[PDB]
Order: C-alpha cells, then structure tokens, then sequence
C-alpha cells in the first residue's frame, strides 16, 4: 500500500490523474518525483520551472553545481538530486524535446530512467513545451516502465482525451 489516492489504474503498474504534480508532490512527498528536465538542468518553464519555483529556486542552485561539475546529461539520461520540499529525491530525466529536432525513439530511453526507482511521482515526459504527442508519450511509458508510476498530467481537457484514448 502506498499514500497516492484518487489515481485512475491503466496497468499492472501505471496509475493516471488530472493534478498539480507540484500540488500532488507537497501532499505525498514520495521517495521520487520526476522532472521534466533538459541536459543544461535549465529550469526555466514547464513541469521544471514551476517545480523549482516550488523550491524556491534550490532545485536550479543545486543543478548549477551538478552541471559546473559534471557537464550536461545526455537527451534521454538522467540524475538523481535532492526533492527538496517536495519529495525525498527528484529524477530528472531529458526526454527529448520535439521543439529542438531530438529523435522521438529517444523517449524509450527516457523512461527506462524510470525502471531504476520502485516507485515514482511523474509527468509525460516530452509532452507539454517539449512538443511530443502526450498520447505517443503514455504509450511508450506502459511499454517501457514496469517499476510502478504514477502520472500526473496538469490538463483536465487532455487528462480525458488520454483515458478515453487509451488501448
């Protein structure tokens, strides 16, 4: 048993709600949340900006050290850092960003990010501001992910078209 409530079930494995992930991470505080992050850990807008707003502003303080030291992460790579206020640790993983050119096949490798944590608070990695199809995006995600997600997705409008879609 674990603290999420109100998650509609897709899978074995994948739960889905209409939420705030920034709203759904300060209630639940998970082990993980995911962010929707880009290789320079830039946390500027989207799911990024407004979870490091939520920090205010110690998620993008820490990633500029992880960056001065480590360089950028891959598209399609990921680090564990601190969840702050809002979850024990974030996962940021670089799904790539349509808006950029990045090859769509790299989303498998985003996810499999995922795989690495039993449990974990997440949005649809590159959807949103990142440009890919949120419905492509839950797909890849139950065919790739087995450890047990749950997805929060900001829009109501595409939270229904993403149930009333789903195969």
């Amino acid at each position: 048993v674990n603290s999420f409530s109100g998650y509609l079930k897709l899978t074995d494995n994948v739960y889905i709600k209409n939420a705030d992930i920034v709203e759904e991470a300060k209630k639940v505080k998970p082990t993980v949340v995911v962010n929707a992050a880009n290789v320079y850990l830039k946390h500027g807008g989207g799911v990024a900006g407004a979870l490091n707003k939520a920090t205010n502003n110690a998620m993008q303080v820490e990633s500029d050290d992880y960056i001065a030291t480590n360089g950028p992460l891959k598209v399609g790579g990921s680090c564990v850092l601190s969840g702050h206020n809002l979850a024990k640790h974030c996962l940021h993983v670089v799904g790539p960003n349509v808006n950029k050119g990045e090859d769509i096949q790299l989303l498998k490798s985003a996810y499999e990010n995922f795989n690495q944590h039993e449990v974990l608070l997440a949005p649809l990695l590159s959807a949103g501001i990142f440009g890919a199809d949120p419905i492509h995006s839950l797909r890849v995600c139950v065919d790739t992910v087995r450890t047990n997600v749950y997805l929060a997705v900001f829009d109501k409008n595409l939270y229904d078209k993403l149930v009333s879609s789903f195969l």
